[PDB]
């Protein structure tokens, strides 16, 4: 009961040509009738539950302006919230509530592993968290309420902050364009669009967010290239003639240093598998969750084989990559899995947006090292088996 | 007390011409009367530090063959050992005790970064670590008794390894040389050459060991880099088209990671940087230590020119690189000290093999600049002041 995009009339190929990250679009009714599946309630029902990213803003009523609260958290610390004027954010809830997570099918356009997480937000009336710039391409969805929202289409290159806040809040803020949005409506944001939402009633933001990986991210994840080295090339100085200057680190040293690091660099095999793993691992507390007893092959596919289907939990966590021999690599929630060429159709397959089942699954369901792979993704909390 | 060199007869061009990285070279009394500074009980309190990497090797009369026992210890753990057959390895002992760091000034003619440390072993009759291989280059320095030491001349591409030891043995050896060392001979081993050390009465071998990063060391200290960045460039789809199979991470994806990660190893004063230090940082559980008192810039200037010296704690960790616009960066334990190309000429003297002294400093003493510097080094530990 969810449209095929979350375009609207929109093709993709337009929307990704016109839009994604250049300038901000405004769907009205991307969604027609879509209402929150999860509740305020729940909502601060999930911001409880432990290895959660939760925070808990208050423009005021707090002890003092824009206090920030952090989870976890306790059922009591909620009801002693003023009427009006804070907020509640909840991060990845799409990896704890599947009802959330199907709002995800509607953005299959871009790659998963642009995709990062749904994150959910309530707020009483006049709720906010202020005018803020995010790194990250958004579509913001109203989910219940409604809210006002104000942007600038111009880019910030530089972000002019205000002092000792805790809360990345732009000083100056000049809109050129405001929106009331109800439910169903949709507001796409490129990065660095400044954005300003105000809650004019009880209302629920749920915020679709992308990655982007910067130099800064990508540095702290080459450790894991260790993974697949084995030590690799040594430096080596034969020729090494007597130190004119023994604390100089020559230029000749620094050229070879420069040689073993690009060696490591040019090789696409060991880099596909590496960035495919340190971009599907997951990013804060909320790792993959084994079921509760093992599976036999011969219970899968029999389970399977009378109408059982195959959710992907984690599909921003969920990837692959084809080499050039015809064989594949797949990528779950920071793990590797090699792929046969026998096999390597079967990624676009388990990644992909078609329904996981036996119709679905044909080609591959006799062959014994295929199912053993199922077997693995379901101990590990990849995907998980549901009855009919 | 000690010569130029550790090379004896030869030249320090010959030598790195004709042995280093490619031949053994056993060179007899290369350190005239050269005894050990500290003995084997002095070398025990060391091994019972805390932070320290000490190693207890008891071939027989353990709990059971090729016993090992890792510190930190305390004194009782020394008492009830064997008569006989077993070996403490004790490293960094350069960066522990001066006496043996001064041995560091034969070897100066290999640049600072390429030095690790000394270790220092005491053996009773009969105790050895086994015939094993190294991948670095290493003086084994005889500081007292007789140790009888045989090597093979090939190298080895592939170690066999005695399975399950917890030490690195190997399975054949036959050695094609052997040679009996009395204290002051000193052998050069290159990079993998198998060697077994046995000795024959009380011993103390000080190694003087290289080090060379491989590929595997150099993605792991990678998020170094990260200090630098403030950020850096972020990956951009913004001509994206609509996914085929979404879970894909396309080449053309796979091109634009490999650009962000190249950008980082041709930029060249800022791999400078980083690699100087990464290769000063300290290598274990051994943190340079901070003076009993501060001391100002007129102090300093005046205990100097009273005949003070200072002291180079820790060579291994001192190195330098200049920079195109005639700038340089001082690396020390870790940490990079920017000069101005005015003062980027103390960096050869501080790091360097004169001694640092009123006379040798005498043209920069007058600055406040490299006053402030000096401040800073005594104040982290990297230069200790001493008096005449
Ligand atoms: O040579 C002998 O059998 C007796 N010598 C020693 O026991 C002895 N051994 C060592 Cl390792 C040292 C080591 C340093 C200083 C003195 C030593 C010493 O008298
Ligand atoms: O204490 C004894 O009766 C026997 N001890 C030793 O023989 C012995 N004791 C000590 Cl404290 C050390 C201490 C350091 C190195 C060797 C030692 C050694 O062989
Ligand atoms: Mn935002």
């Amino acid at each position: 009961q969810l449209p095929e995009t979350i375009l609207g009339g929109l093709a993709p190929e337009e929307f990704l040509a016109n839009y994604w990250q250049k300038r901000p679009l405004l769907i009205r009714q991307a969604l027609p009738g879509f209402r929150s599946p999860i509740t305020p309630e729940e909502l601060a029902g999930l911001a409880c539950e432990e290895g959660v990213t939760a925070r808990l803003i208050l423009e005021k009523g707090g002890a003092y302006p824009w206090e920030v609260r952090y989870g976890p958290f306790e059922p009591e610390d909620f009801v002693a919230l003023p009427p009006t004027h804070w907020t509640l954010l909840v991060q990845e809830v799409d990896r704890l509530v599947p009802e959330v997570a199907a709002l995800l099918e509607t953005v299959r356009f871009v790659p998963n592993w642009r995709l990062d997480d749904i994150m959910v937000s309530y707020a009483p009336e006049g709720g906010t968290v202020g005018a803020h710039i995010d790194n990250y391409d958004v579509f913001l969805v109203q989910a219940w309420g409604r809210r006002r929202w104000q942007i600038n289409h111009r880019p910030v290159e530089r972000e002019e902050l205000v002092p000792g806040l805790e809360v990345r809040l732009l000083a100056h803020f000049e809109p050129d364009a405001e929106w009331i949005l109800e439910p169903g409506d949709v507001l796409y944001l490129p990065p660095r669009i400044p954005h300003y939402g105000v809650a004019l009633e009880d209302c629920m933001t749920f915020s679709i967010g992308f990655r982007a990986p910067d130099q800064a991210e990508l540095a702290e994840a080459m450790p894991r290239m260790a993974a697949w080295l084995d030590g690799g090339r040594r430096y080596a100085d034969p020729d090494l003639t007597p130190a004119d200057e023994p604390g100089e680190i020559t230029p000749e040293a620094l050229d070879q240093i420069q040689a073993l690091l690009r060696a490591l660099i040019d090789d696409r095999e060991r880099l596909a598998r590496w960035f495919g793993c340190i971009i599907t691992e997951p990013r804060r507390g909320l790792p993959p969750e084994p079921p509760g007893r093992p599976l036999s092959a011969k219970q899968l596919h029999r389970r399977l084989q009378q109408g059982a289907t195959l959710r992907r939990n984690a599909i921003p966590e969920l990837a692959y990559v084809r080499h050039a021999d015809g064989s594949a690599t797949l990528f779950a929630s920071g793990e590797a899995y090699e792929l046969s060429p026998e096999l390597a159709d079967v990624a676009p397959l388990l990644t992909g947006r078609r329904p996981l089942t036996a119709e679905t699954l044909r080609p591959w369901l006799e062959r014994d090292d295929f199912l053993e792979l199922l077997q693995t993704l379901i101990h590990s909390g990849i995907l998980s088996l549901i009855p009919a």
